[PDB]
């Protein structure tokens, strides 16, 4: 099945451990969704934290 999934609105990234860097146009999956405004996604394995608002949903968790 496809994963749930999201294209970046803008570049995200922080200094964080689990922030989650992406550039404008990156496809992520989604995980999880903390709250109102955070998510957990991966980009080519690589998971994180980002603003829900950084993002357009592809397909809903």
């Amino acid at each position: 099945r496809q994963l749930p999934c999201a294209k970046a609105l803008y570049n995200y990234e922080g200094k964080e451990p689990g922030d989650l860097k992406f550039s404008k146009g990156d496809i992520i999956i989604l995980r999880r969704q903390v709250d109102e405004n955070w998510y957990h996604g991966e980009v080519n394995g690589i998971h994180g934290f980002f603003p829900t608002n950084f993002v357009q949903i592809i397909k809903p968790l």
